[PDB]
């Protein structure tokens, strides 16, 4: 008669690494590194992204005619722009503090255009000036949202125009100053020569004089338009005053935020799925602590890491350690045991059998669960934008960001790598111990009444029927008997 | 003879990688969460208290900022969120954030008269404004001087100052932007005016901007202040045909190091600290805290946790080695001398208490801690710079939290196992001696 | 059953103890340099000597002794360079320029507005502030357009960039001390300097005012720069006060490095990691040589030692074998970490257990290797450049650099500590398992002494012994 102590072993080929070994085969394993996406650009926490198509934020805001096909939502959560957008400043020039503007617009709670200096009211000034650089149908046109004030009659009276912001939200307002190619152009557009463009608020005070000079031709244009912007507060007013060269707004933009997102560079288009974490390659949907999909994410994302696999062993070493039981003094595992991780055999005259030890396999499965769950749910995860915008005179600011983004990459990678490695030698040892303790718990009961074979089995001197066996696995067994002895 | 382990009446719970809600005999918390609700001196030196004033209001001499204490040496700055008294006269202050950063912590700071008001003969020196009113009557930033037309003549205003006070000197100046060409004339006569400021390093020329504006404090005009740091033995040259708001005083400034501005409603209180938060002052040897993210001084790592508890004693039983709560079913309340015993085993309880000591001490004293400001200042055209700081401050938050959480968790399954082993080794040390002469129950 | 013990005095620390002596140990903290400034990944650094980037580019006469490579990987500048703007003034967006020039793939000067062609303008103006041999001179690379005859015609000059690479171009605007100087240099008074490209549009008027004298000069020169694109043109136009370029700079990059402040000179050695104290050459994960590095460097940490135990506790734990129920180690055993003794009537002996010492040495190898080769390492510059109106940007960088210092230090410290209590326990276990593997075989036929030895009842000749170490025996 006999009773044995053994551990599970299936047909798995899953490999994990531990601090001390590598290519170690285990019965079951969990991967905690997310690497898959749904190849779609999506709504972020339920709200869509502003799709710009081929347009740039500047082109959109200014009303480039080439940007008319734009959807124009009231509320968006990030911005889809392209790398190198085709239609921006149709009329050559520049946009002051442009990055900051995009950062602002990167995520809006409510955003609505409103007419604030209607085109008609500029009597005493020519209002219809366009340019073939903004051509709609071969004919000269102009940024829809703006107005090109030029000489009327042969007289450019001091252009004055203000606007009290009453729409009950902060208002974004953009304006411009035109830089002619030559003093003639300046005159045949404005009459005056010593001109200036003056913009003021409770907070702003900016005066600009135009720069008349020859320049390389852009879209056949040597002249330039320099746009600036401010955020007109609630109940505050904005005062325009100019003797020429002002490109004034027709429209404002009520804007309410909310929070702050970022601009996502991509060729793709919105697609009507959901996500809490969007990449330029697609959307991530995971509970996992780490991923390697793409560094430029937006939303609540896992830690981006430079790894290809991060695998936790969860089951035991598959054997077709610290305590020397598994693949130790117990040479191999039993495919025959299916109920659980560890258990017994017993060879009787009533029949042979396998039977997992419920209590020990339970206490273990629960533990390994806490482990995996711990590695996963202790990870703090907030909402970030990552991808960022910097000008050409900001290569250092940009590089400071990169030094920082890299720093965290290195830190998270080294940790997640070693976390898996260290936690894995522990897990195996854990299983090994459990078995070794299960072995010892029987050896200590049986004591004198069994030969200790050494393969992890015990050969009973006395006969040990089913009931008896069950007492050995019970915790009963005793012992008085004695027998033998004889 | 018996082999057993200690077990008191504790209810203290810790978590381990493998289990949670585990009860241990004794435990240490390494997360600091308490403050003394006071704003305090930092490393012995006080903070500049601004009260309702803004740094700008203070420096320019807003009349509303006269009640200010004005120490010679401070270690941080107490400002409010939305200070009532700043630029009484509407306008702006160039490179303001940078200035605040500079002034955030001074080793020595002392006002000195450098272009005395009197000496501006040939210029009217007494101009004020009801926007800076003291007692219904028009007044003006005390530290500044409003040069205006005298007689009906504004001669080229010239004034220089050689810095001899043997310290770097902060100097602030201004350019007035009138509401209309009339105001400009009835203040300065001239129309094509400019304000010129120069040093060995500085060269700035400004023309005033005459334009209509929204009224602020009933004022459409504006004042635009700029500043420089005049070096030792260097000179500053003012020159102007109008619209210059020149300084009467400079500020000798020596630093030292660098602190930061702390936003708070509260007032200084005469306690000490090496670590100040807006909620109060922290006093701890602990490696982590969650008091408030905006700290100044030598602080523990700010972490997003509520508890971080190290088990130190053993599992309380009223593991890897299967002794504790294992083949030895329970603990003895009867044993009081130490952790394990038969009468506690002095040598084994000692070697263990020493070990668990090294553990806790190691977790605590390996933490590198330097002096930082955290809270920071950024303008409106700096929302990105600001956001870059937040992405970074968050990044570290996530890193430290994830680590401290798991550190506690991992180090706790180890500690218990440690105890378990010690017992099991104590048991084996006896079983191996006794051998043949005892029944092994 | 016993374990190895040599004559080592090497000490490591563990979570639970300190000053623990082990048989063998590995240090993973690099602290040594070769005291040389070196080529970085095969390419040399631009050596500036006493010159500043500005002095170099503008052609300060004092900067003629410069080597001038076509391709460099970092820049050697000094803290407080003697020769920069010989003529007092300033340089707009200077930091950014240095950052750009910090590392070039190809860099070559080319004449783009030859001095001669400025007829109708005096081209020979110098200054004793840029004196070569007591005589007035001027930035070699620049040209001081001044009145010719008594007439300063509108100065015009353009240049189409055809050299097939981005071109750096620097220009200047002169700020006279007084309206007289302005006239006796340019005739005109309402002057302006105008510079344009497809992207640039800058107009500057000179500032005439009195100033503290620098190099006996109250006047000032204010230089600005742009990056003229391929096939783009740059248009100068000026009625006075323009200090125009004679030369451009073809520039191609590549990547991005940084400026290294040092007194020393290039030396013809190699490195992938350069510090201001010398060059690092290591596979180690951490170092404490100096924080301002350039290249692929280990993590800079605030430690003095970071030592992994690798061999076992030297005894002249969790499992209670080493320094436990087996009181000491055997100097007699040399073959490996653990093994047996056996006292026979054919002779005594020592003999390490090959299979167990192997499996262990392999493991401890994976450990060290793992700590070392999982460390992600990229190329960075660290040291950085910020102006005086950037004390915040600078401080933001310091808060960040510190942040990582604290993080890496706390981790490497604890990594070593934790991994070391594990390593010792590991050895302890291996022994204890070796002991149990024999006890389980021998069973009934031996008295179990208790010192880690077994006394055979039956006689156990050589063959027999070998069966005990075999795995046979029966
Ligand atoms: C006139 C000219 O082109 N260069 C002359 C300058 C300039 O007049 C002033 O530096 C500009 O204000 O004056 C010098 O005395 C000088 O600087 O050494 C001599 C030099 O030949």
């Amino acid at each position: 008669d006999q009773i044995c102590i053994g551990y599970h072993a299936n047909n798995s080929t899953e490999k994990v690494d531990t601090i001390l070994e590598r290519n170690v085969t285990v019965t079951h394993a969990k991967d905690i590194l997310e690497k898959t996406h749904n190849g779609k650009l999506c709504k972020l926490n339920g709200i869509p992204p502003l799709e710009l198509g081929d347009c740039s934020i500047a082109g959109w805001l200014l009303g480039n005619p080439e940007c008319d096909r734009l959807l124009s939502v009231p509320e968006w959560s990030y911005i889809m722009e392209k790398e190198n957008p085709r239609d921006g400043l149709c009329y050559p020039g520049s946009f002051n503090d442009y990055e900051e503007l995009k950062h602002l617009l990167s995520s809006v709670k409510h955003f609505e255009k409103v007419k604030i200096l209607p085109k008609d009211r500029w009597t005493q000034h020519t209002t219809t000036g366009g340019s073939r650089a903004c051509a709609v149908s071969g004919n000269p046109s102009f940024f829809r949202n703006m107005v090109w004030l030029t000489e009327k009659g042969s007289n450019y009276p001091v252009a004055k125009g203000s606007y009290n912001n009453t729409s009950g939200e902060q208002m974004l307002i953009i304006w411009g100053v035109h830089h002619p190619n030559d003093e003639t152009e300046q005159r045949t557009l404005y009459q005056n020569v010593g001109t200036y463009v003056s913009v003021g608020t409770s907070t702003l005070n900016k005066r600009s004089t135009p720069d008349i000079a020859t320049r390389p031709k852009v879209n056949g244009l040597g002249s330039r338009m320099e746009f600036s912007w401010t955020l007109l507060d609630m109940w505050d007013t904005i005062n325009f005053e100019s003797t020429g060269n002002l490109i004034a707004p027709e429209y404002g933009f009520k804007i309410s935020k909310r929070g702050s997102s970022g601009i996502m560079k991509t060729e793709g288009t919105l697609e009507n799925c959901e996500t809490k974490c969007q990449t330029p390659l697609g959307a991530i949907n995971t509970t996992l602590p780490f991923h390697n999909v793409h560094p430029l994410t937006i939303g609540e994302c896992p830690k981006y890491v430079k790894s290809e696999k991060l695998v936790l062993a969860t089951g035991l070493r598959n054997v077709p350690g610290l305590f020397g039981a598994i693949a130790g003094f117990i040479e191999g595992g039993w495919q025959g045991m299916i109920d659980g991780w560890y258990g017994y055999h017993h060879s009787n005259d009533q029949g042979s059998g396998y039977a997992a030890d419920k209590e020990s396999t339970q206490k273990a499965f629960d533990g390994i669960t806490n482990k995996v769950n711990s590695v996963i749910e202790k990870m703090n995860t907030q909402f970030e934008a990552v991808g960022k915008e910097f000008s050409n005179l900001e290569r250092r600011l940009e590089n400071l960001n990169k030094k920082m983004e890299d720093g965290f990459l290195d830190v998270w990678t080294y940790n997640a790598e070693l976390l898996v490695l260290m936690e894995n030698e522990r897990t195996l040892d854990f299983h090994d111990s459990n078995v070794k303790n299960l072995y010892d718990k029987v050896r200590m009961q049986l004591r004198d009444n069994v030969k200790e074979l050494g393969n992890g089995c015990f050969e009973f001197y006395h006969k040990c029927d089913d009931e008896c066996m069950n007492s050995v696995k019970n915790g009963t067994y005793d012992y008085p008997k004695y027998e033998e002895e004889s």
